[PDB]
């Protein structure tokens, strides 16, 4: 408990391409790099020589592979894969010292799914069975891990942004990865890692929207998305504040829509003109909340050119890597809650830091949830 030196620094990645962990599948073990995704629930790996892939799962080499005799077709908004379901033995070399029999979707066809130039070749969905495809009887990897072993039912993520890196601590928390205290928000329902945002501030100024707007139709914590996505109305209000707060430089309108980059002469990005953004999350106690604060170092991504990485959503709020890179995030499944603490590795300057602060007094938090 509290100390997991073998798992520290077990994540890698490249700017814009996600954080992946090494895994082994089958017997003998085949090594694969697998993207860590708290926004989905399938363990799915390339299983055919797609040209973008460095490595892929060759089921014919595994004496422990078992076919489920069932296909799966998974369309997303942009992109899709299809695959054949089976189970095999899986382990995590820089992770707990166990092997589990897990479901694996062998991806045999895909479109706009793999990234040309990336170094991963599958995805580990860490969310709940309810959003698993094709349905919720396909048990997700972490559920299998916890049923078949004594690994406790929680994992934590420290994502260190830009070549990126971090730590996925499986079964525990490592205190050297954060400073100050962890603050917890309830998981509102076990499907995505759904949470409730109860107030939004831009440089300390409240957007003063009806808080149900903040969670329209859900808010989730998603390591498989780069941006902070905001419901359209909230995004509109939020941009108007940020634009106002930075109004000393003007940028194309296109910029704020993620449609154009902005560039400054190297080593001169004027961070100080851009405001901090705070989300207050529902706390553990009635009428109690706490607040996480991020910097422009988080929401202006380097591509010295930058992309504005807060964007409009039609799927609710998505607290992607733009939020998570500021914090150490604990997915405390056993107690249905998500903890945040300031990450010991987050990108900051000599004037401002990411922050997690409480308790605050917030009434009518239950009304913030959308039904
Ligand atoms: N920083 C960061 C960063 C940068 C990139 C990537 C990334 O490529 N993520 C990715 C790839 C393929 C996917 F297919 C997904 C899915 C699979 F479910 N997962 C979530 N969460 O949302 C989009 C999605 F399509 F639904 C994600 N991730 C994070
Ligand atoms: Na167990
Ligand atoms: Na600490």
């Amino acid at each position: 408990r509290g100390s997991f030196v073998e798992m520290v620094d077990n994540l890698r990645g490249k700017s814009g391409q996600g954080y992946y962990v090494e895994m082994t599948v089958g017997s003998p073990p085949q090594t694969l790099n697998i993207l860590v995704d708290t926004g989905s629930s399938n363990f799915a790996v390339g299983a055919a020589p797609h040209p973008f892939l460095h490595r892929y799962y060759q089921r014919q080499l595994s004496s422990t592979y078992r076919d489920l005799r069932k296909g799966v077709y998974v369309p997303y908004t942009q992109g899709k894969w299809e695959g054949e379901l089976g189970t095999d033995l899986v382990s995590i070399p820089h992770g707990p010292n166990v092997t589990v029999r897990a479901n694996i979707a062998a991806i045999t066809e895909s479109d706009k799914f793999f990234i040309n130039g990336s170094n991963w070749e599958g995805i580990l969905g860490l969310a709940y069975a309810e959003i698993a495809r094709p349905d919720d009887s396909l048990e997700p990897f972490f559920d299998s891990l916890v049923k078949q072993t004594h690994v406790p039912n929680l994992f934590s993520l420290q994502l260190c942004g830009a070549s990126v890196g971090g730590s996925m601590i499986i079964g525990g928390i490592d205190h050297s990865l954060y400073t100050g205290s962890l603050w917890y928000t309830p998981i509102r329902r076990e499907w995505y890692y759904e949470v409730i945002i109860v107030r939004v501030e831009i440089n300390g100024q409240d957007l003063k929207m009806d808080c149900k707007e903040y969670n329209y139709d859900k808010s989730i914590v998603d390591s498989g998305t780069t941006n902070l996505r905001l419901p359209k109305k909230v995004f509109e209000a939020a941009v108007a504040s940020i634009k106002a707060a930075s109004s000393t430089e003007k940028f194309p309108d296109g910029f704020w829509l993620g449609e154009q980059l902005v560039c400054w002469q190297a080593g001169t990005t004027p961070w100080n003109i851009f405001p901090v953004i705070s989300l207050y999350l529902m706390g553990e106690v009635t009428n109690q909340s706490f607040r996480i604060t991020i910097l422009p170092q988080q929401y202006l991504r380097p591509v010295d050119c930058y992309k504005f990485a807060i964007s409009q959503s039609s799927t609710g709020t998505v607290m992607g890597a733009v939020i998570m890179e500021g914090f150490y995030v604990v997915f405390d499944r056993a107690r249905k809650r998500i903890g945040f603490a300031v990450s010991a590795c987050h990108v900051h300057d000599e004037f401002r830091t990411a922050a997690v602060e409480g308790p605050f007094v917030t009434l009518d938090m239950e009304d913030c949830g959308y039904n």
